[PDB]
């Protein structure tokens, strides 16, 4: 298993325009395309992105190149945070891609919020940092998918995905 493969699961993948949990417009593999309610506003941000008049669909190839930008937008997102990068140093490859999960989640600034967590994670006490992690709205919002990164970081091992 890997980044690519984890986050495949998480997010899933749909080819053409739709709401995330939250209701914002996204496509392809939980790329979120704007905040913004209005669908126009969405259908110009994935032209943007893609780069053709796209009319709300695109492709495989196309979905697996914003993928690829965000998990690659993500790892650097977590080397640039001063809060965030000391944390991803000092753990095992497992729960590296836990942690950004969590990134291409909710974002870096999102993460870097997690104070708490974030101490007991550089520190080793796996257990202590699930039962942090999941007094949270984000495990509140999204059990299942929470879950499963809180066993990974509690775990090491990506037995939730298997
Ligand atoms: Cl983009
Ligand atoms: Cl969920």
């Amino acid at each position: 298993m890997n980044i690519f493969e984890m986050l495949r699961i998480d997010e899933g993948l749909r080819l053409k325009i739709y709401k995330d949990t939250e209701g914002y417009y996204t496509i392809g593999i939980g790329h979120l395309l704007t905040k913004s309610p209005s669908l126009n506003a969405a259908k110009s941000e994935l032209d943007k992105a893609i780069g053709r008049n796209t009319n709300g669909v695109i492709t495989k190839d196309e979905a697996e190149k914003l993928f690829n930008q965000d998990v690659d937008a993500a790892v650097r997102g977590i080397l640039r945070n001063a809060k965030l990068k000391p944390v991803y140093d000092s753990l095992d490859a497992v729960r590296r891609a836990a942690l950004i999960n969590m990134v291409f989640q909710m974002g870096e600034t999102g993460v870097a919020g997690f104070t708490n967590a974030l101490a007991m994670l550089q520190q080793k006490r796996w257990d202590e940092a699930a039962v942090n992690l999941a007094k949270s709205r984000w495990y509140n919002q999204t059990p299942n998918r929470a879950k499963r990164v809180i066993t990974t970081f509690r775990t090491g091992t990506w037995d939730a995905y298997k």
